[PDB]
């Protein structure tokens, strides 16, 4: 039972979505191989997931993580680029949303940089590139980004399935790229509610 209300970009919640969008663009250390060379983007629609069903099943294991840590939740929103966003706005997250080949386990994976969660919108490395001209830097084709309610709980720092024992969640802290935020791994799909999907495309440097 999912809708999507579109956002004015007159309103508050649009203005401050896109901003979370824009300023967390960085450079990648594959130089735009996966997801494209760009510091910007234009962001063509930004609308609200409305979902009863999976909106309380997130809010009732944000209830257990946060009575099992202090009544902390350690709730972040986070950026999800997967080429299974239109079945996550419908169906929620599980385990065929689980990325196997992960490097903090078989887990679904989230990115503080959207840029980040852009090189996984065509796939790992942005697989062959958009559908239409086969190009992972397309500047035409519209791309898709789930802007997520993420509760971490407990989470395990890793510096460089199940989650680590009384842990909730794994953050993977940049130890090398002095610029790099973070990425962080739920292993359980209930852990994340998709709250807004962004309607994109990367803008070519001028
Ligand atoms: C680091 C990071 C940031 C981000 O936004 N997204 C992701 N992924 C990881 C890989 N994914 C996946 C899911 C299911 C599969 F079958 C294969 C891949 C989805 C998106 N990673
Ligand atoms: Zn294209």
């Amino acid at each position: 039972g999912t809708i999507l209300i579109d956002l004015s970009p007159d309103d508050k919640e649009f203005q401050s979505v896109e901003e979370e969008m824009q300023s967390t663009v960085r450079e990648h250390r594959d130089g735009g191989h996966a997801g494209g060379i760009f510091n910007r983007y234009n962001i063509l629609k930004i609308q609200k997931v409305c979902n009863k069903k999976l909106w309380e099943r997130y809010t009732h294991r944000r209830k257990e993580v946060s009575e099992e840590n202090h009544n902390h939740a350690n709730e972040r929103m986070l950026f999800h680029g997967s080429p299974f966003v239109n079945a996550i706005i419908h169906k929620g997250f599980d385990e065929r949303h689980a990325y196997i080949g992960g490097m903090f386990g078989a887990g679904i994976y989230f990115a503080e940089n959207s840029s980040k969660s852009n090189q996984y919108v065509y796939g790992i490395g942005g697989g062959t590139g958009c559908p239409v001209h086969k190009d992972r830097s397309c500047y035409i084709c519209h791309r898709q980004l789930l802007f997520c309610r993420v509760t971490l709980g407990k989470s395990f720092l890793q510096f460089s399935a199940h989650s680590p024992p009384g842990h909730h969640s794994v953050t993977g802290r940049p130890s090398v790229n002095g610029l790099a935020l973070a990425e962080y791994v739920i292993y359980r799909g209930e852990q994340a509610y998709p709250e807004y999907l962004i309607t994109y495309q990367i803008m070519r440097p001028e």
